């Protein structure tokens, strides 16, 4: 009976501690920000965007991946809508490197314009038979503008020129070379039998230049994760997401230490033995252990620290985030697995503390909530523009009247491009890691130490006794 | 001499702790909210409304009982007024299942309309003799509208039809059946000699449907408690209340660890050996022990935590509520008795903490203070409507000029129906208990543990860094 | 070297602790508020008014004494002015019970009106010779109105009636009897030789009725203390004050643990071996010991807690008041001497904590600062009236430009009569002592215990979550 | 692995502690404020002005030195500009006591007016040959006004009078005597061969009177320090500064516990074996040790406490200042070296705490930021005048767009002359040291102790419950 151990212990939150400076042999610009979450999941920056309908849609998942992070597409939409959202992220870069779009000569140019405008593409590979996939040509914009009547076989108006192709598996470096020698923009990839396997474009090559640290899969396509809950349509949902290309699924739950959740997760794992599973939230060592034991690959920590979260107020449950991460990370290392610090982070400095306490990555909602990419609804008050930001446990989100919320509905100032937000936080992360001499996150877990501060020390830590009219892009 | 133990120890209040999540095998919707306070007192929800003249009158006592709770009628009124207030609660449902109203043929229809409008009833059972109680008929509204001159014997204008009755003790299920077969709304209950014992109505049956979790007595009448102090008119008051139907009395005192209070309580118990006694406030283990030893059944904990309480400021006395509940609950279990956590609760989450620290029920004042049912006086400021809320130790309350107050006078925003307030708090209670895996309050005492948080952790616990224009019905 | 004990320990201030309720056998109205500070100094209430030029002049010293307390006349004025201020307090009640005013027949009625209007009196005892003091008569208002030309011997216009007198030493009870039988208002007291020793009046008898708990000396005259510093004019000042009637002097210093102060105090004691000495401020056990060892009777505790004090901010020195009182009171009991808790008290509850931590009395400045009696200057802002309140270490006070202040200049709202302020605080003191069961201050030191509270607990202790538009006379 | 010692310990900031009063045998006006930082560096007051482009230029370095302190000229300017800034401080008093300005008869009066107006001087010593330096005369204002055409040899218009001189090495006391007997204002110093070595003026003698406690070098010239970073132009910079007269250089770094910084410092020391080196910031015992071991003479402590500093927020790194000073001072004494408490000081009381925790001097930025001398830019808001104050890590400062700041840009109210600010802080320092009985800073380290206070105690420490409309020059 814990009646005699009713008051267990004290917990620390980001504002109770500071990282202590230490000898350092690594400059901020040379710290390694990569983090491997699972065999299949390694990110170039320890940053992940929350699965919230006001933060992560395909645009955000695309922007955070290009920056080297991971986006988790929210499940507050139909399985079909969420899967298509996921496909959009996979189709972004090297979109058709595999599983290309294509039509037959039989089809009508109209159908070609249908998919050229639906998936927004300059050309459509044309194969003899949808089943044979033997490349016979390709229809392009130039072709569509020359064409008068679209109600005709895409054949009559074609490109039966001397097809220039490359073997399956040619990389971007060699394709760029081939595209340059032939003054072309699209390079179809076919096997030794002329069967179409995919297509490489000049843009793909350019995007590699534009976003050098993008987190991508084996095919050079941006990584993406998607969330699902523990309901009757979970499998259906999970299989639709994986089939759309998801590199991992996130079983998002309010209480991950629930028998039911553990039951469903084991069933999900039993069905997807190879896939990467990230699971719901816990804030204790046993909760992390229960989830790992259930087959999860990555455990997300966080009960109540959310900016828009009212769990601690309405249910009276939770644990200060720095302590929760730490207690859970003790198990993550026992199992040689990973953890995501989820919530309560408001400053770049908080990210370094969350990582130093044992996190392998942090999930951010509030910090991205008002960007160009975030799906939130724009509002104007006092002339300034805002972006709605609501907890998934709020009334509006839990919608299709109030029905016992664990979160609130709010809004945050317009922040502009997410790439800028990310750039500001990485600088703080690199500086933080430079101060404690951590060349990589591993050293951070092993060497970084905290000094506890009081409310006054927190005051000293923030700028004080000075009137600020123009704030820093990394401080309020 | 405690001079060497002047600084005894540290105390915790609701905002210093959080309940730690734990493995759970019970969903929120299946947690058991019942709580037995005494052999005679079991509630369907661990909620009780404060004995304050701005919170609990008969309307509130009726609403909280229908929801499964208990209302404590305040004593800031004459003994006669408080007793009638109590009768109103007993007469609400199955109001005349026993001790029915009745008149004789002799009486004048006028007297019948007198009691039909005083107690608001559609019919008046008519007996041959007030002493014989032999049912001879019943006068109804239809009868009153047909009647021209009321200054006449209720006989001349009557209902000497074929009386349809049921034996004493027939339950609502069988009465409903009888009422339906005879297309009637009132079913008189008589003994084998035709003597009237009570009456069952169609509404009674309907109210059982409308409020399925109502806390009721052996007769299916809503439960109710009433408060009394320790003065010379206490006995007179207590006996008037019990005689009106009170299921328990609350000896409400500022300092329950007083020799005088203990003296009076023992005298009250010596006189009412069977009755359920709930007693004044204490905040220590010895105070609870002194009261239990004096014969009390349920001890209420709380010295100074009240929203409108100034005891800690003007007298400088008190103890942080979570510690007080806990220290007292240690004794409650030694004696195998119960405790009510009284005051300082502002959020549904606080209720779960109060219960987890050892409370068997919580008493709420502020949270109900501005509802439809609360007796407070309405005020308008800035266009919005408010409801006065004053401590019973304030000047105005202590009235029939300032006379050394231990509390203040205030007001709170209009909250609408109390049933809605209750519904919001139960949801939070069920979620809280779900997180720690407590299927019932007992498991809550035995298994739930607290983690201590600092001021910063409290900040993290509440929503932050987000502009809220539309709040949740369960958070501010 | 304390370099290894640089961080000595933690200190508590009034807002860190609460008194724990305990069994009680004494009602608030029967608690004993008396406190003996020294053989010569016993007060009826443990309250003393600060020696500040904006708080204690003769009017305040008179009002607090009538209530049973002690007033300390400030030294921010000439020795002559301070002594006369002191005489005014002694002349208030039984003003001429000894050392009466008197003139000879020789004098001119003009001189009689001079002193009748200077000291405001209805009559002037007239003696044959200033040196003989043989009562020959008495001139009264009635006499002055009958008199046309004042430039004449008070003899020509006289009262050589049958003198009614009483022997030296007759008390008020017997004098009242004599005054009543002779229908007179003034009763001269003479020795067996007709020599005038003093005079008793009807008012004196009435004032005993009006203020039953007044703190008075052996002659039934109100008690009074006066402050002096440690300078070259100290002796001159101290002897002028004692000669005016001071029952005690207060050697007020910023740092009482100074070699110089201890030197001067010992010299003051060596010169006044019988007198009651109260000395400067200390906040440690050794400081209290140094002062006691120097010959002081009562030590006042307090370095930095003052509402208008900036010592802790500008010098960075001080110790939380509850800890200081306690550390010093440990020595006070070793020496069997007393302590005054000086400063930082803002609520009546704070008084009980200060007494419970070891204080024998508390000195209040801020709480009396805006009363009728306080010498502060009235100011009007937003229509409301204020009363200036400045620390004696502020610039303005240290005046005859800024010259390195240890305190600030401020103002407080007009509070009305001090008797009302006192009445509100005693009620809280009696309630506080009732809760812990302390029948007298001694039991308070021996039995009362503190429970430590956090910032949150402090929040819980004060009224919260309620809009207050009309405050209590004992809370803000 | 510190993974098991992740939460190292608690840190204290100025607002967590208070100095405890102690027996004292020294009055404030007799405390010794001198502090020796190095063999070559002893200040008359433990105060140094921050190397910030909005706080310390030559004017400030001049004012703080005259007061007995040390000014550190910031490096946010070209090496040439910073060196000239430094020369200005050396030329202030006894400006030409050595290395005097001079011209030949050959030169044109025009060139004489060029340097008389560039360096603002009443006269120009004239020597036969720039290489011989044999004094032949001196041109003065009177001479320039008599002269019509400046395009002529300074010879034609001269002062070949009977030259009055003094031997090299004559002090101000004897020079004053010589200047007085000859009714002259400038006294050339020449060797036994008539070679000019320098010049003493009446003003120099007057400035000794005007600023009696000025911190000066062996030649009676004000002391001055200058900052440099760890870059490729450091040596060039350091040698330019020393050559301009710098008495010490400050290697200012964000993280002084960096391998690179330690490398550069050792190289700087290896090159300047005699010079006084003050180095970057650390907040740990090892960091101080690493720097001392690298050859630094004085270590400055402080990571994150700055008013305009955001290091703790954006990087999440730092340590409460009182703890940092103390941990570092433990090493300073092991090595018998010194420390400068850098940042987080807002009140004079904070200076005493910083010194008591082990500092030998404190560096102040914010407190001087809006003075006459501070280089900040003036701004007007609401009619009042402000002075910009920005962290050297802010965007604007890091300028020649945002580029990952560790500090912010702000402004502070106009404060008037710095001499007044200094005067207010010394008074508080002397009072603070008087309370703990510290006759000098050494006793402060050895005897002073701290008592820890809570948030409430901090409240008690500051003025409270009083409306202040006119603040003290030493408190807000
Ligand atoms: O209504 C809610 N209640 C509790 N947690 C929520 C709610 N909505 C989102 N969250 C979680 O809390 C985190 C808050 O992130 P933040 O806004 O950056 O602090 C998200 O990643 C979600 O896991
Ligand atoms: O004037 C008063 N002083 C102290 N306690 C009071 C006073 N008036 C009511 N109370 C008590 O404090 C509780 C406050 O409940 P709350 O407003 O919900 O926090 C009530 O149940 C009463 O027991
Ligand atoms: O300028 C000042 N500095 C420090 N203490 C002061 C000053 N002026 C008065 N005091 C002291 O502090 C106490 C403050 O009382 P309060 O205003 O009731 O808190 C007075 O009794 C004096 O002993
Ligand atoms: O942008 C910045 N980040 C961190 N420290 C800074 C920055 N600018 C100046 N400082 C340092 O912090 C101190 C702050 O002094 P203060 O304003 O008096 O608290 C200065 O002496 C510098 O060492």
């Amino acid at each position: 009976s814990n009646w005699d151990t009713k008051f267990l212990k004290k917990g620390y939150t980001f504002d109770d501690v500071l990282l202590i400076p230490a000898e350092s042999h690594v400059l901020p610009n040379e710290v390694d920000l990569k983090t491997k979450l699972a065999d299949n999941l390694t990110l170039n920056i320890p940053i992940i965007t929350a699965a919230m309908d006001t933060v992560t849609g395909s645009k955000m998942a695309i922007a955070i991946a290009r920056a080297g992070g991971l986006g988790v597409i929210h499940k507050n939409m139909s399985i079909t809508e969420q899967a298509e959202e996921v496909r959009k992220v996979k189709r972004s870069e090297n979109g058709v490197i595999i599983d290309p779009f294509f039509l037959t000569p039989e089809h009508k140019v109209s159908e070609a314009e249908e998919l050229m405008q639906r998936y927004r593409i300059s050309g459509v590979p044309i194969v003899e038979t949808l089943a044979n996939r033997k490349l016979v040509g390709i229809i392009t914009n130039r072709d569509m503008r020359f064409i008068s009547d679209y109600n005709a076989p895409i054949s009559e108006h074609m490109t039966s020129e001397h097809l220039v192709t490359a073997a399956v598996g040619t990389d971007l470096e060699t394709a760029e070379r081939i595209l340059h020698e032939h003054r072309i923009e699209k390079l179809p990839l076919v096997d030794n039998s002329g069967r179409l396997s995919g297509l490489i474009t000049i843009k793909d090559i350019e995007k590699v230049i534009e976003f050098p640290h993008a987190a991508k899969d084996e095919f050079g396509r941006l990584l993406v994760a998607a969330a699902v809950g523990v309901t009757s349509d979970t499998f259906e949902r999970a299989e639709a997401l994986f089939e759309a290309g998801a590199d991992a699924i996130v079983i998002d739950t309010a209480h991950g230490h629930s028998a039911g959740v553990l039951r469903k997760i084991a069933e999900i794992r039993a069905h997807f033995p190879n896939r990467t599973l990230i699971a719901g939230n816990i804030a204790t060592a046993e909760g992390a252990r229960a989830l790992y034991d259930a087959g999860v690959d990555v455990v997300k920590v966080g009960i109540g620290p959310g900016s828009i979260c009212t769990t601690r107020v309405v249910a009276g449950v939770g644990v200060p985030q720095v302590t929760a991460i730490y207690d859970a990370a003790a198990v993550a290392r026992e199992y040689g697995k990973t953890i995501i610090a989820d919530g309560g982070i408001k400053y770049s400095g908080d990210i370094v503390k969350a990582l130093a306490a044992g996190g392998n990555a942090v999930m951010l909602g509030s910090m991205f909530a008002g960007t160009d990419e975030a799906p939130g609804e724009t509002e104007i008050y006092q002339g300034r523009k805002y972006k709605t930001y609501r907890g998934m446990g709020s009334i509006a989100a839990m919608k299709k009247n109030k029905l016992v919320p664990e979160g609130i509905e709010g809004r945050v100032a317009y922040k502009g491009a997410a790439s800028d937000i990310v750039f500001q936080m990485l600088g703080g992360i690199r500086s933080g890691m430079g101060y404690v001499g951590a060349g990589d996150i591993q050293e951070l877990h092993e060497n970084a130490q905290f000094v506890e501060m009081s409310g006054a020390g927190l005051i000293e830590s923030h700028p004080h006794d000075v009137q600020i009219t123009n704030e820093a892009p990394n401080y309020s």
